[PDB]
């Protein structure tokens, strides 16, 4: 069973933005992704505080990257606390309303595409080198489920029978035909030591 759900108006046209804006400096997505991944991996590392059975699902808190030529994905793994259905159907656990229309007016004052990050909604930059995105999640006590989106205003959640995850998040971006720089380890490596120096997790980029 798969449930379609039709995004916000302003999500939707932020996306709209995203995907027809001219805007070379696209590498930022892979920032803002593993951003995500970290402030995961703290949600948990701190809920473990109290609680270490939090951990029984994993205790390494860590993230791969593991690019795929053949099916043109960059996948970006993470163990952090992993999300809900409910926080997937609502904005992937953001304020985005509120946040894209920030964004999108910050825009209109002669902002650019990379302060995205500073309105909360940095996940959409996705959009700039990805046709397609899916989000696989499994947070402690809730099952594991999938949400993806090719954008043009809708998005999908259900219930994953993929490969199960312990607990975390896994980011499977689908590449547009234009941007396979970004399967690249030369180029990958060039943008993890220029934009997340000081993640505080072991990044690891698999070699294919
Ligand atoms: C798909 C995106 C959004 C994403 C979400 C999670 C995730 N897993 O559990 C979570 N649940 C959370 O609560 C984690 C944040 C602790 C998150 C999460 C949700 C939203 C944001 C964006 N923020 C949200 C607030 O504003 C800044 C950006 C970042 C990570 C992740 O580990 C990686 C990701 O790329």
């Amino acid at each position: 069973e798969v449930e379609t759900f039709a995004f916000q108006a302003e999500i939707a046209q932020l996306m709209s933005l995203i995907i027809n804006t001219f805007y070379s400096n696209k590498e930022i997505f892979l920032r803002e992704l593993i951003s995500n991944s970290s402030d995961a991996l703290d949600k948990i590392r701190y809920e473990s505080l109290t609680d270490p059975s939090k951990l029984d699902s994993g205790k390494e808190l860590h993230i791969n990257l593991i690019p795929n030529k053949q099916d043109r994905t960059l996948t970006i793994v993470d163990t952090g606390i992993g999300m809900t259905k409910a926080d997937l159907i609502n904005n992937l656990g953001t304020i985005a309303k509120s946040g894209t229309k920030a964004f999108m007016e910050a825009l209109q004052a002669g902002a650019d595409i990379s302060m995205i990050g500073q309105f909360g909604v940095g996940f959409y930059s996705a959009y700039l080198v990805a046709e397609k995105v899916t989000v696989i999640t499994k947070h402690n006590d809730d099952e594991q489920y999938a949400w993806e989106s090719s954008a043009g205003g809708s998005f999908t959640v259900r219930t994953d029978t993929g490969e199960p995850m312990g607990r975390g998040t896994k980011v499977i971006l689908h590449l547009k035909e234009d941007q396979t720089e970004y399967l690249e380890e030369r180029r990958i490596k060039e943008i993890v030591k220029k934009h997340s120096q000081f993640i505080g997790y072991p990044i690891t980029l698999f070699v294919e």
